């Protein structure tokens, strides 16, 4: 069975500004998803020193970039503490629309979309070049979950496909004029900008 769920309303109208802004700078969507995929894998590299059997679901602390040109989407992988179904709805709720809230009236204060990370809403900025965004998660407490919206303020939620082990994956169906988010040159250039000090690997896959 499929949920659909209705966006907090601070969200569907960040959603639309990201959507419907003039902003040539969209490369930015890159960072924001390896920086949170990045706080993922610091959070299970910490629950793992207390409690060693957490990495049981896989060792390996990593991020992948998968480009597909067949089905124009980018995969970003990782193998982080991954979310619980409760984690996934709770994480696009109430904590969320402080930092909206205080992003919208930086715009508005002449702050430019680049800045949405510091608010911790970055992930919306994968709408910059993305039509439909899927989540596919797994936390080692719950079983595997497929969170996937187009935007239009609603959003779903069911359970997930191969097994994944433990961590998130976020796959970027890209809009038809975005599609050089899928080459190899391109993707390095923007790894090197903005990503070039994350702790952890990140292998950019080849076709
Ligand atoms: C649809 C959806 C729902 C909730 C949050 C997101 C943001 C998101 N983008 N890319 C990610 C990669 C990740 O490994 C995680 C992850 O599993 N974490 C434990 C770290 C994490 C949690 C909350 C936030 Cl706000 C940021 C990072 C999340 C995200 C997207």
């Amino acid at each position: 069975e499929v949920e659909t769920f209705a966006f907090q309303a601070e969200i569907a109208q960040l959603m639309s500004l990201i959507i419907n802004t003039f902003y040539s700078n969209k490369e930015i969507f890159l960072r924001e998803l390896i920086s949170n995929s990045s706080d993922a894998l610091d959070k299970i590299r910490y629950e793992s020193l207390t409690d060693p059997s957490k990495l049981d679901s896989g060792k390996e602390l990593h991020i992948n970039l998968i480009p597909n040109k067949q089905d124009r989407t980018l995969t970003i992988v990782d193998t982080g503490i991954g979310m619980t179904k409760a984690d996934l709805i709770n994480n696009l709720g109430t904590i969320a629309k402080s930092g909206t809230k205080a992003f919208m009236e930086a715009l508005q204060a002449g702050a430019d979309i680049s800045m949405i990370g510091q608010f911790g809403v970055g992930f919306y900025s994968a709408y910059l070049v993305a039509e439909k965004v899927t989540v596919i998660t797994k936390h080692n407490d719950d079983e595997q979950y497929a969170w996937e919206s187009s935007a239009g303020g609603s959003f779903t939620v069911r359970t997930d496909g191969e097994p994944m082990g433990r961590g998130t994956k976020v796959i970027l169906h890209l809009k038809e004029d975005q599609t050089e988010y899928l080459e190899e040159r391109r993707i390095k250039e923007i790894v090197k900008k903005h990503s070039q000090f994350i702790g952890y690997p990140i292998t950019l896959f080849v076709e």
